[PDB]
Parts: structure tokens; sequence; C-alpha cells
């Protein structure tokens, strides 16, 4: 057990912040975790959505030690580096903006989505926010606001900012047309905020949290027209979506419709605090000098690993594999929803962006403990936490995807057993 | 012209609203010393903003990171923790000014441990309001944003901010802003702005920052802390600078017998390495429940191993004795240079090694900045006016580099003369 | 013509003040309205549902003549007079509230809905207040917020309070059921703002600029279990529905739920400036003394009117006279619906708040300008225009009601003609 | 006991929230003399908190309203005008302090005024940002509440007020409060709270009302009128209290050379009747567009006639002059109750009649205040202490019957002695 540790958590940290795995990590490599005692588990969590390239990725640890020979930190404000320009390059160069890309880095998801707004509140001059109901964009008190889920989020801290609305996100398959979504966001205009005082509507092409849902080409498409006629900014959250998760570098590549910026992070640091956003160029110069940054923001040494992040996605074809991978994972969901009874209520997938919803939270529990009992680690989601979201790092080996399909699968035979 | 082509590289790439401060490129650093690509040797007195009181890589901070490396960088503490984040709220909590047992916990900016602190506060009082102080710094998202007490350049760009947040003067005995006054304009707030019951929390630095290095009075606090607790306001110390041995003891509220309810941490708790936290009442801490804190990249293990090595340092190599020893030292140059000057100086502030000296005009504080600049010195400006020179050397600075910058200072001064 | 006084208006007043008719009204009694020239409209306005006992009915007028031999004004807050306490009892017996009630009395419609929200808000301890969609409660910051729509009413006037949600207003035969409605509501819940930071929700019984739209029994049923779940406040808007509007005094009395709250104002008056509130003693109670008030609020010449309303009301059975007067309207508009094509998409009725909704805005323009150049004066309303609304007072005789019917009946006829 | 029988109806029947002052309830009231239902005589010096200038039951002014009676009491101006109103805005507008053409609009109360001035303001700077001052009052309305600077009794009940409403200091330099330190208290906002370019107005009484008869100096005027050109911000002057020749010239603007670019009026306007209004430049009011201002009471017909008559009577009557007059003799009067006291008189201010004395305590005002009704004369307390009398007595008292009042008033001083 980890009861003394466990005892000793309780007695120095707050409960606020929840812990899902009674067990503490002592090291971790590519898909693989080992507590204390040296059990092993495989890794379908990836820190949430993090480590896309895998726990210590030797190219990006070989990239950090290099770094800390050199320097950690120098606040870019003061003192700039050349890798920082450099990464804004490489994401210039690779992200789906229309006409001339700029790029800066903070630390944090929140902070990327917080500055997309800040920068498209700039540009636009007015100050409305239209996010979708199960939308996760941070913990602070605009993304707080923005986040579509009250419980656990933000029910303990009171009145959130002004001028934050929710639509409705496209779920065909739950009756939400992608008619009833352009409509909800209409219904925001005519009640709640006129569309001139819209500076930008944020949606993460995939929701992440949320349950991974896929957003419809065609809305995207139509809420892009929406946005053009208004003047409003379309902002892709990619915090979770983005660095080869589904199967493209980003979720957008996918679709034809451009957004105006996009935020990053998570496996953008394959395990490194950083952040970014990029964006048009006119948009991103909006605000003025001194009016974006920040003490971490940028880190030497996550840049340094993002570098090799994007090195090893390309020249290991991890889009590809992220692909194969999601693949056969959706083969093996669909042959427990057959296998099983009234258990399996729907398979989503874009890329290695997977997850099953289950007709209850509790069955959903019962797989995942039963994987934790068996040495494999599954991160659940969504608004009844009845859905399972995978999240392997897109480096694991075949054969340990294989041997936690397999243990999946037996997690499931439980149910109706 | 190689750094010619660099900056036109950056322009091209980044927006222009990340102010960057030196037109050069850093290529290493070791404790003060800072080397550009070029191969000149400044020695810093900018601490990446105070976030190096223990230098640029010092080795037992590079140790303890190089060892974490081997094991792992990220699981996201709230799916898998790690014993390390446990023992550090351990070490905060023994050692920080908290009344009875306290509770810790981490994120990743300074601007999340100020944020927290306030939905902590909120939580914890069921009330929504926030007094912060003119020239108050805090951080750059929209709930920070709207504490801190300066507009431009911080928040000018962005529109409305968020409600409930008031601004009081802080106690500036010096230019004519007495205790008296300061707490006159707290009452101010709750008889025109907002009433005491609605009020979580009033939060100050002890020492403001980038508003100019000002040391609040103890007549102050202790009347703060009556007014606080009369009405079941909460007391917020934010340490984000003023932390980590800067002040000549571990924390400045530590020179103080009035003990704030809850401390911010963040910049040289990490020694160059992305992480914050808050520590405080335990009753306070619990009060979010489980679910209502955490975060991607809180309490990262890589900047966990270098807080806990940060400690070691400060106590091992005595850097609060140290932190007196250079201050002391400093200010008495500074005098000196009073003598020396006609019209020049018009105060010198100081606690521990958080020492500033203010001009009597910006112009005046640039042509020794940029003196300093030219012959290997690298200095930092603040103040509402810009015209006041804050000191953020490593405490860990060699005697005689340091007093080799003392006499590039003033010979600086010396060019206004 | 009246163009020499339409040329004074737009020289010496706002454009911002939309005013439909283009000739002046010189006097007016019962149901007939004259302009200057001595042309005569028969009023199927009512002064937008302040007229329910008609133009100078002759109590009404009897009681502010014999009140203007006594006084206008003293502010009740600062001397009060018996006939505002009588009043205050005449309403806490005859409105439909659980247990004791208490009334105040206003000056408009939107601080009868502001103190109702100001009470809900101290009451329960909470912020947050749900409307719906097309909603209309008044042309304050705080009710233009809670107000469902934003053209003309508040597209011009920036940034909303916070903390103010718009849910769907069931319309079932518009395909938003009862579920759809309170589905609307649950998700403000789940995604804007937790239950336990809901003071009030408020809707109107039924909805008067959004087009007549009536409340289903089993949404306010559903709606007063939510509400008493989450201890959230009902609070029902009658400005525009009370006063017999609806066949009984209060819409409210047909239903067997009841609301906490109600609101009053137009048709209290019999048009003389008074609004009200009247609840449970307990919320009625709950600010403190000097909490509410007003200037105007209370006025005696207008107390003294809205007595001899009451008087009117049930002297005159004009409950009655509202459900037969309504009973004949829509008889006429169903042959309209039969005798026309491709015109009549809806008849909504209660009592006497009557309303039909046509295909198109420019139909419905058509007619009410046919039965301007023919003597009677017809308001549209509703999101789209397309809406004529019936506000005739209660008392027109009924010779003349159908004098106004058979123009009516004109006017469409003219569609296909 | 019939008024022990009264008041316990009252407390049955309507909320605490309420606070009424006298313990006896009008039964007749003419010019300056109110009677109780017992009939005891009172002499007037509160004008029903200063909307009596024309004194109670003016004959002028019930004239006019009983003319009106005959004719039309209610249209809802946005649906027939009335020429009255047309011609009450031409007279307001030929008379009001506006720089180049002016227009003027009407609403139906003190906070409505206000509230549209903002409303005008922001549409017309397309800013959401509102400066008021400590102590003044604006209304009960969220917003204006917001605006009034004063918690308690008026908003401490209410929880969170709108974003984007700051107070400064009122200059009052009598208490240490310097033209120089109000404008540096402006001044601090921009710095600290909000930037210029976000502020749609200033708004500030030209006497403070129940902040305490404040007169502003003339310097504060005229320099805060350069603050807002300069960053283009609109000032707006609120005379809902100081206008309508209670200061000794139509306005309280009047006896300044700087003038606003929007006045707000009510109270005496009407003479004891229900109306208020906006005047100011044309181009300003014709910001929002038609359909954006309104209000179902607003203009009231009955009101309308009765500010006709009001205008007519100041001018006929020259009440400018005679508020001069009584308040010359009322200040002689203060100034020798100041003498003949020892320590009880701390400051007598005084612009035309609008005049108050500030005496050392509560406790004081009181003993006077309650004197003063055992004998006869109805006296108003003020100021954030309740230590100020403020004399509203109507305009028309007879000089006789003013006089007694002023003997009462000094016996009433002479218990303290
Ligand atoms: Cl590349
Ligand atoms: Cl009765």
């Amino acid at each position: 057990q980890h009861s003394a540790l466990n005892a000793r958590k309780q007695q120095a940290t707050p409960r606020g912040v929840g812990v899902m795995c009674q067990w503490y990590a002592e090291k971790a490599e590519n898909a693989t975790i080992w507590d204390k005692e040296g059990n092993q588990f495989i890794d379908f969590a990836g820190g949430i959505a993090v480590l896309n390239t895998g726990h210590r990725h030797p190219k990006v640890i070989a990239a950090v030690t290099e770094q800390l020979t050199k320097f950690t930190h120098t606040a870019y404000q003061v003192t700039p580096y050349e890798s920082y320009v450099a990464l804004a390059e490489r994401i210039n160069e690779r992200a789906p903006i229309a006409g001339p890309a700029k790029a800066a880095f903070f630390t944090t998801g929140a902070e990327a989505v917080e500055n997309a707004v800040k920068i498209a509140r700039c540009y636009t001059g007015r100050h409305g926010i239209i996010t979708f109901g199960n939308g996760f964009h941070g913990r602070s008190f605009m993304t707080m606001a923005m986040t579509g889920k009250t419980a656990p989020y933000k029910r303990d801290f009171g009145v959130m900012p002004a001028g934050v609305f929710h639509a409705r996100y496209p779920v065909p398959a739950k009756g939400i047309s992608v008619d009833a979504a352009i409509e909800s966001v209409e219904d925001i205009f005519s009640e709640d905020i006129a569309p001139h005082d819209v500076a930008a509507i944020v949606l993460e092409p995939v929701q992440g949290e949320g349950g991974f849902n896929v957003v419809p080409a065609e809305f995207l498409k139509r809420l892009r027209a929406i946005c053009d006629k208004h003047g409003i900014l379309l902002v892709a959250d990619e915090v979770q979506s983005g660095f080869a998760r589904t199967g493209k570098l980003f979720a957008m590549n996918h679709y034809e419709t451009k957004a105006d910026l996009i935020t990053m992070a998570k496996s953008l640091g394959g395990g490194f605090p950083i952040s970014g956003v990029v964006g048009r160029a006119e948009v991103m110069d909006a605000p003025n000098p001194g009016g974006l940054g920040g003490t971490y923001a940028g880190s030497p040494i996550a840049v340094a690993a993002a570098h090799a992040v994007i090195d090893a996605i390309e020249e290991e074809n991890l889009c590809d594999r992220a692909n194969e991978l999601g693949a056969e994972l959706v083969a093996t969901l669909k042959d427990i929803q057959q296998a099983t009874g009234d258990v399996v209520t729907d398979i989503r997938a874009l890329g290695s962006m997977v997850a099953v919803e289950l007709e209850t939270a509790e069955q959903a529990k019962v797989v995942q403990n039963y994987a934790m009992e068996n040495g494999l680690l599954l991160l659940t989601c969504g608004k009844y936490g009845n859905v399972i979201r995978f999240l392997y790092p897109l480096t694991i080996p075949a054969e340990q995807f294989r041997q936690g399909l397999d243990i999946l699968k037996q997690g499931f035979a439980t149910l109706k057993a």
C-alpha cells in the first residue's frame, strides 16, 4: 500500500486537489509507469494528453539535458533566446492559418486560451466570448467561465466574469444536430449579446474533458460564415487535440475551415510546462508592447523539449501511428460492443483521440477499477462520468498496446459476468 | 549583423505585444553571469526578475533536476501523485508564517498562485470581493490583471475587467501616503464600493515588486489585520517576488508579527523552473471541494525537485544572511551615489536584498541602465513612472563580481554628473 | 397632417425614442382616442396594457381628482400615508401567495422587477438570475440583461451585468416542448451557474412583448419543483398580464403553482405611474430598513387611482368581460384564419391577452397600416414583428369592439386582395 | 391610538425594507404646510426631499393637471405622442447649459434619468466605464446603486454590483480634500482601475445631495472638463436634486463656466408628479438607435403638464431670486446659532437655497430634528455620518412661515446648550 504517503498527503495538502490513483509514481518511460513497489502500469492516460511522444522520450530528454548546460530561465521579456523564435517559426509554418502567422509562447493551457481571448478582445475592440456546453478551457476565473461544466470546476467560486455565454455543441448521435447548434449560437445573439459585441467564438475541434466529441465539418463551415458576417474571430482550442493526437498535427488540419487563432499546450512540451497561441499576424499584433508576456512563458527547457517533440512526431511518423493505433482500438471497442449487452452506447474517434461511452458511470468505474487492478491506467470523462477516453502515448510499443487492449476487453467482460 | 538577422526573424515570427528588453540574446548563464551569442559577459542584477535567488543553474538545483529526469517529468499529479510534491508541501508548511496548522498546494505560475488564493478565499468566505492596492502587481489573467494596480501596459488593451475588485492606496510615507491615509482608503472602499461582508480577501505584496519596491510598514499590517478580523475578511500576502530569502528572511512576512491567512509563492521557489504555490491556514485551504483545484502542469516533478534543492541551498548556504549582507553593501553604495550626485536620487528603499533606487526622472534611470548594459551589467527598472532601478541579483553572486557590478553602477550614475 | 409637430419632435428630442403613430393625441376616453383634427381611433393598444379600465375611467379620475385636493407627493419614506398601506392590504388579500403576503409600491415596471431581484438576492444570499429568451423586463441595465431580446433594446449599450442567463420558454406549437424548456434551465446549472448561486428564476406567465406565449401548467409545476429543490425563488413578472387582462386578476390565478414574488405595474395604475411587488412575507422582509424605497414610489395620485382600478375590476366584472371579449376576438381570428390563405400561423389567448401570428412581418404591417387608415390602433410584437397583440381596454363598449373586429377583418382581407 | 393602529397595519402589510421616517401620516399638504390625520400642522422644510420647490399643490401646477385630466392621462408616448412632451423638450433645450444645440427626452424616475444618461454616454463613446464620487447618490437600480457612493443602507443587502464603476474623491476643502487631491484620485482610477479610453462618462452632482450638500468648486469642474476633453470622456451633471431653481439659478451648473455634455433632471421638474429627463448635446443624445430609449410611463402627460407649470411658476414668481433671499436668511440664522452655541456646529454649506448645517454628532442632529418635529417643523438629515441637517423648504414658502421655522430651529439648537 501507499498509506503512510496518503496520510501525509491528506495532512499536508488541501482536499480540493482530487487525486485519482492511490499509488505513487516512481519512474515512467514511454508508456510504462512504475510505482514504489515496482508494480508496472500500461499508460492509457499520457498525463492527460501531455505525452503523445511518451514519458521521457529519448530525444526530448536529450534536448532538455543539452539545454540544462546552457540556461534554464532568463525571462524572455528581459533577455530573449533564439530557440523561442525558432519554435515560433516552426509552428507558423505548420499551423492551419490563413496568410502569414505569428506565434507566442506562454506556460499553461489556460494561459494560452486566456491570451487568445485577450488578443481577440483587443483586435476586435469587443468583450464577449461564446463557448459551448461541456467545453473545457482552464481553471482561471475567465477560463472557468468559458468552461461549460459547473461541477466540480466552478461551483465553489462564486460570480463569473460578465459577457461569457454557452451554446450547444453539435453531437448528432445525441440528437443535437448542426442546425440546433447553429441555432443556439444565434439565440445568444438574439437574447444575450449583440454580434458586434462578441470578440470571439471559442471551441475545441474535439471536445476533450466533455467526452471526445468531434466537430462536424458542416458546423465549422457555418460557424466560420457567421463569424465572417459579424467580424467575430474564430478560436480553435487545441490544448488537448494538438500535436498528432488526431492523426494530423492539428485537429483543424482535417477541415477546410480555418480558425483565426489556435491554442496549444500539453503535448507541445512532451512533459514540460509550455503553451502557445498562433494566429493571423494582424490579429496577434493587436496588443501593444508590454500587453503580453509572463515570467515563465516560453521556458527555455520546455522550448528545447517542444523542438524535439516536433522532430519526433515527424521523424517517427506519429500522425500515421495515431491513425493506426486508433483504428485498432476502435476495432476492439466494436467487438466489445458486440460481446456485451446494454453496455456500450457510443464509440467516438478521430485519429488516436478515441473514447467509448457506457450506459452508466458505475459501468465505466467497474472497467477503470479492473484495469487498474491489472496494470492498465485508464481515464474517464464526460458530463456523466460514463466515458472512457484513450490518451496512450503515440509511441507505445504495439505489443504493449495489445496487452492494454486485452486487459480492457477483460474489464468489460466482467460487467455481465 | 547575425543579431540583426535574429531580431528581424523575431519581428517576423512573433507578435509585438511581447515587449523584449535586451537587444542581445542569451547563450549561456551561470550563477550571476550571462553570456550572449557573441561571447560578451554580463553581470546579472536581474535574476530573471527575482526568479534566480539561487543563481542560474545552481549546481544543487541542476543535480536534482538531472536526477528527476531519470525518473519522470510529468504524470499530472491529479492523475498519479508523487511523494516529492507531498514532501515539498510539508517543508513549506513547516516554514511558512501561518497561524496554526498549514496546508499547501502547488500550481505552475505566479498568477495561478494568486488566482487560486482568491478562489480559496472566495470559497472559504462565500464572498466575492477583492481589495488590492494601487501599483500592486499580481499577474496577467483577467482576474489578476484587474487586481494589478497599473493599467498601462498590462490591461489597457483588454476591455472590461471582472466585477468586485477595487484598489486602495498602499502606504508610502516618503511619498506622503501615511498609514492613516492608506487605512482610510480601505475604509472608503467599504463605505462606497463594496460592503465588508461581501469582501473575500484583501491582497497585498509585503514589498510591492513591479510597483517600486515599497516595504509595507508594520503598523499598516497590524491595522489591516484588525480590520480583516473584525469583518471576517481573509488577509493574503503575495510573496511571488518577495519570497525565498530575497528580504533576508525566507518570507518577507517573517519580518512581521502580523500573520496572513494565505501566502502565495512562485519565481525563486523553483530556482529557474516553472512552479508556484499557495500555503495557508488548513481550514481555509480545505474549503474548495475535491475537483475544485488542480491543473495539468501544476507541481511539475522537475520543478518540485528543483524547489527542494532551492530550500536546501538557502539554508545550507545561509542565503538569508547573504541577502542582508549584500543588501547592506548595495545600500551604502547608493547612499554614496546620492551624495556624490546633485539632483538625481530621490529615495533608497530596502528590505534585505529587495533594494531599489528611485531617480528624479525615467530618462535618468534609462541613462544609467543603458550605460550599465554597454559595460556588462544587466539592470531592471520599475515603478509607475519607470524611474526606479530595482536590484534582483542572485543571492549566490560572488562578492567580487557584486563589487564590480556596484562599480559599474557608480560609473553609470557619474555620466549623469 | 402633423408635420410641423413631427419636425419639432425630430429637432427637439433624440431619435432613440421610437414613436409609432404619426398623429398626436388630443383627448382619449375609455377605448376612443382623438387626434388634433378630431379623427377618432378605436384603441386596441391600451397604452400597451396600461388601461384595462380604459382611458380616464370615471371612477379612477374621481379618485385622482379627490386626491389632488389633499396632497400629491410627500415621499412615503419621509411621511407615509394611509392609502399606501391600504393598497398593500388589498393586494395582499388578492395575490396568489403561499402564507401571509407583504407588498411594497414603486413607480415603474422595471423598478418592480428590479426590486424583486434585489429582494430575492438578499433573501437567498445569491446573485444569479435566470430569465427566458423573448422575455421582456425593462430598460435598466439589470432589466435589459434579463430581457431576452437584444435588438433594439440593448444592442447599443455594451457589457451587461454578470450572472444573468437565458433559458428556452416553452412554446410547444413552435417545437419547444416543456421538456426542452426544463432541460435548457438544467443546462444553465450544468454550464453557467451552480444552482446554489441562483437567487431567482423570473418569468412572465404570459410573455408580453415576446408574442403572447402562455406558460403551460406543467412547465410551472416542474420549474417550481426545481426551485424548491435548490432553494431558488420563483418570480412571476405580471407587469403586463396583471389586473384582469387574462380573465382572472393575476395570470398566476389560472395555475396551482404559486410564485414566491409577483411584480405588477401598467394597469395597476389605470393610467398613472405606479408599480409594486407582493410576495411571501419572509422573503419581502429580507432587506434591511433603508434597503428599499424611492422618491416617486407609491405616488399618492397613482395609489388613489389603483384603489379605484381594483374597485372597478370587481364592481364591473372585468375579469368576466376579459373572457367574453377574448372569446369573441378569438372567434373572429379563426374566421380570418379560414377566410385567408398562407397568412395566419397561430392564434394564442388567455382571457383578453390575445394575439395572432402572421407568416410575415410585412403582412402584419399591412394589417396594422390598414387599420390605422381606418380608425383602429393596433400593436405588433414578437421576435420577428409578425405578431399582432390585442390590448383593448376591458371596458370597451361591445358595439365599438365589434367595429374594431370588422376593420381588422377588412385589413386581413386586403392581403390576398 | 388610531395612529398606533395604523402603524401596526403598516408593519403587518408592508416590508421592513422601506424605512419610514415620520411616525405620523399625511392628511393634506399645501405650499409649505402639511397636516397629519389628527389636524396637527407641520412647517415643511423637506419638500418631499427637494421635489416641491414650487410647494405642495401649487395652484398653477394643480390647474394644469386638472386640465390634462380632461384630456388624457396616458397613451405611451412611443405608441402615440403628444405635443406637450415636444414642447417641454423645447423649453428645457432652450434653458439648459449645453454647448451647441441640445436635445431632451423624458423618463419617469431620477434613477432612470441617470441610467439613461449612462446608456447614452456608453452608446456615444462606445465605452463602458463610469466614474462617480464617494458619497454621490444616483438611484436604487443595480447600476445606479453601483454609482451611488454609499454602501449602507443602499446596497449592502444586494450582492455583486456591475463591473466598470469606480469612485473618486469629491472635493471638500473644508474636510481636507483639496481640488488637487480630488483630481489626483480620478487620475489614480485611470492608472489603476480602468484606462481613460474605456471610460464613457464621469458623473457628479454639482451639489452632492444625500452626500451632505457639498458644492463643487469651479476649479474642480474646469480641471475635470479638461481631463474629459483630453480623453474623449463625457461629463454628466446629475441635477436630480439641485435642479429647478434650488441653487438660485435654474440649474446649479448655471453658476459655472464649465459645461456638461449631459444633464439629468427629476424631482422638482414635476412639482410633485412622477417625471424625469435628460438634456444634452444633440449629437450625443442622438447616439442610441430608434427603439433604444423609451419606457411605458416615461414623460407622463399628467407630469408633463405639471412641469410646464413649474417652469412657468419659477420664472413668473422669480423663484431663483427667492431661493437666494431665503437661503441668505437661513444662512445668517445658522451663523447666529453657530455663535450662540459651543461645540455643536462644524460647517455651514450653501448654494442658493441648497443649504445645510453639519453638527459634531448625529445624536446632536437627531436632538434638533426631533425637537423640531415635536414643535411643528419637519427637518431632514443627510451625510455619511447622519450629522448634517439639510434644508429643502418650498421656494414658495411664505416669508412669515419660514421665519417661524427658523425660530423653531433655533429653539431646537438651544436645547443642546
Ligand atoms: Cl522545421
Ligand atoms: Cl377590498
